[PDB]
């Protein structure tokens, strides 16, 4: 019913031949600011540009021959789509990707570069799911959840696992929260390598459905939030994700878009790395409570760096 | 409080030096199908490509010197934006246009070609209104409603006025319904030239907030509908529009996207004209009740032809 550190440890072994052991970056500037030692696990450097490659590969690596021969299909507007496209190509599995007619050029080219078969639909009529069900059932294609799947969350969790192995136990771990895949998997690693670690999920304040769920004790749904963290606009947590979250997550924090923008610029000018808006949640939340992190070892996950260069330029000049 | 045919008649005089007297097209094929005579007022041929030029010009032509010197601002994702841009340029009024970072190239080029000063914002964070209020108040800019304004609806109404003048009284008139500007103004012309005319507004079935309002007797709001009629995705009717609608509109009809697509292809292959999805509502509704239109004279308004060539190609091949 629920994955454990073991699955994360196995996922590590299962994806080792293809995943990147992303670097852990450090900033003397950040440390002085926090009066502590901060560690950044940079998944923006992961294959495809986001941690998602982990969960996607782990899940696809566990499909049977019939499914692998038939292929998979994805319709997510987020990083999961290219995570699936690239993993599928790596594993010799055909992949169909449903994208909006006006999808960013770079993302479309990336997807075709990964061998994905692009099927387009009109954004104004978001009947993606309808199309996905019709197509996947008619062609016997498999659809891997972007977060609410035991194999997917175990894979995402391998990023946290690697962090600790390189740096060691931690007092706190800040992780981006959308559907909960990264959050749940990261919790499994944390509780193992450093049982005395405060684990925080972070959501854009305009969409704290996760926070309400955490407090309510049951999954709460909300209208799609208006925020620049395009990768964290989910409307509700997943069953498998929330279960692990309510039992291993200490608390869900929220940050404003203004803070995300400040973090995005800091990463670029001060750390020289490109990070997408959603990937700034964890750092923003951490900075907000730095006064409470004196002389501790903090971990910050940078979920990804796939930001349309135009939006990136736009935010950098804000 | 409410405009009358008179305002429509004056609007006609007020915009005459710049608006196009769009043609009325006829199809023997459509007539045989309906066992009647059908008349198409083609506003896709209007300046800027949509009827909106009428209401925009009429409204801007009535601003005082201080406002004209200060300029206007628009943030609509629909045809109203370019209607304002072009009208403002024609009248020597500066215009600032708020558009999404990923707005279609052609629309952006059209807007700059009309002398509009483009200000972009991130689509994922739709804080347009916030920005519009801050900017318009700080620079003393005027914002003309896309439909809920007496001057705007009177202008839109001039299209219906011209139809009757060229063809004569009608038993029925089918008009696209979004916010109600075109619907209300058209009602004023109809009741004048042909008091015995059935006037129908038409909305995409997925967003019949107008229909519910018409039945409820009071404006009903709804979540943005998923439909290809991008120009009719409004969430509620306007005060001035609904008032005229409840008193001069016989009934609000709805059609499916499938029907819109069929009409779009018919216009292209059978009538050789380019029409945007939203501009197909009225024709679709009419075809659906053609059995009830035998030996009558029907009027059909084609609201516009501004469809991204990519979506157009996509729909044509559906
Ligand atoms: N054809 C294309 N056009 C534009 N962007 C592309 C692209 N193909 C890939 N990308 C993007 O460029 C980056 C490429 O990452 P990718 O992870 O596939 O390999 P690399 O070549 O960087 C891997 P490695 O460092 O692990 O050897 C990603 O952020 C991806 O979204
Ligand atoms: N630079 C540009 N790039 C792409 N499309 C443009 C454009 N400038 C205008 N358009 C579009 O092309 C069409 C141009 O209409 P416009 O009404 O301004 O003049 P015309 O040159 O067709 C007027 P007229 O026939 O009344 O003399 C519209 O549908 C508009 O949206
Ligand atoms: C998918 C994604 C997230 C959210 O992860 P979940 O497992 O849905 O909570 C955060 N940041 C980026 C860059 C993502 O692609
Ligand atoms: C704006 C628009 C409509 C809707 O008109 P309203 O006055 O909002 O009801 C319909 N079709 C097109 C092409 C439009 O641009
Ligand atoms: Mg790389
Ligand atoms: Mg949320
Ligand atoms: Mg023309
Ligand atoms: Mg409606």
């Amino acid at each position: 019913v629920l994955p454990t550190y073991d699955d994360v440890a196995s996922a590590s072994e299962r994806i080792k031949k293809f995943a990147n052991k992303t670097p852990v970056l450090t900033s003397s500037t950040v440390n002085k600011e926090f009066v502590a030692e901060v560690f950044f696990k940079c998944e923006n450097f992961q294959k495809m540009g986001a941690f998602k490659f982990r969960g996607a590969l782990n899940a696809l690596s566990q499909l049977n021959e019939a499914q692998r021969k038939a292929g998979v299909l994805t319709f997510s507007s987020g990083n999961h789509a290219q995570a699936i496209a690239l993993s599928a190509k790596i594993l010799g599995i055909p992949a169909k990707i449903i994208m909006p007619l006006d999808a960013p050029e770079a993302k479309v080219a990336a997807t075709k570069g990964y061998g994905g078969q692009v099927i387009m639909y009109d954004r104004y009529k978001d009947d993606r799911e309808k199309m996905a069900k019709e197509i996947s059932e008619r062609e016997g294609l498999t659809i891997i959840p972007p977060y609410d799947h035991p194999h997917v969350l175990a894979g995402q969790g391998t990023a946290a696992k690697e962090l600790f192995e390189e740096v060691g136990p931690l007092d706190a771990l800040f992780v981006c929260l959308g559907g909960g895949g990264l959050l749940s998997g990261s919790a499994l690693a944390a509780r193992h390598f450093a049982p005395n670690c405060e684990v925080y999920g972070v959501e854009p304040e305009a969409g704290n459905d996760g926070q309400q769920s955490f407090r309510k004790g049951s999954i709460v749904h909300i209208d799609t939030p208006k925020t620049i963290a395009d990768g964290a606009q989910t409307q509700h947590l997943g069953n498998y994700t929330f279960s692990i979250i309510k039992e291993k997550v200490d608390d869900i924090l929220t940050v404003s878009d203004e803070e995300l923008i400040d973090c995005l610029k800091f990463y670029a000018a001060r750390m020289k790395i490109v990070v997408e808006p959603t990937g700034c949640l964890s750092f923003a939340a951490a900075r907000a409570m730095k006064e409470k992190l004196k002389n501790k070892r903090i971990g910050i996950i940078i979920s990804g760096g796939n930001v349309d260069i135009e939006r990136y330029a736009h935010f950098l000049s804000q």
